[PDB]
């Protein structure tokens, strides 16, 4: 288990635009493409991405080739970030994966904004933070993947993905 099977089980893949839990058309592995309603938008952001005039549909390839920039875009977030860059840097590799997972979903910002649970994470009181976790919005609309993710951050272990 690494952090692009584990986003692979949490995001599933799709080779034509659908819409993901909150009802945003994506595409891929979790390709976020546009907040829009517009699905014509959404083509358009789709077309820019990959360099060429799809319709709403890519190849396999090409949806592992977003994947790994978007993994790479949640890990050089998190460096960046003065919130999340310590959290980051005193956890472990298994645990590292676990706050990829949550930027991949929910963006830098918005993971920077737990700053209760991050704090219980740095100070690695590992149960606590995983009871203050599930009190957020995240928890409730998406149960759970988010136990995954928690339950990842609790243990260090990969025992939620086998
Ligand atoms: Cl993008
Ligand atoms: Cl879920």
């Amino acid at each position: 288990m690494n952090i692009f099977e584990m986003l692979r089980i949490d995001e599933g893949l799709r080779l034509k635009i659908y819409k993901d839990t909150e009802g945003y058309y994506t595409i891929g592995i979790g390709h976020l493409l546009t907040k829009s309603p517009s699905l014509n938008a959404a083509k358009s952001e789709l077309d820019k991405a990959i360099g060429r005039n799809t319709n709403g549909v890519i190849t396999k390839d090409e949806a592992e080739k977003l994947f790994n920039q978007d993994v790479d875009a949640a890990v050089r977030g998190i460096l960046r970030n003065a919130k999340l860059k310590p959290v980051y840097d005193s956890l472990d590799a298994v645990r590292r994966a676990a706050l990829i997972n949550m930027v991949f979903q929910m963006g830098e910002t918005g993971v920077a904004g737990f700053t209760n649970s991050l704090r219980m994470l740095q100070q690695k009181r590992w149960d606590e933070a995983a009871v203050n976790l599930a009190k957020s919005r995240w928890y409730n609309q998406t149960p759970n993947r988010a136990k995954r993710v928690i339950t990842t951050f609790r243990t260090g272990t990969w025992d939620a993905y086998k």
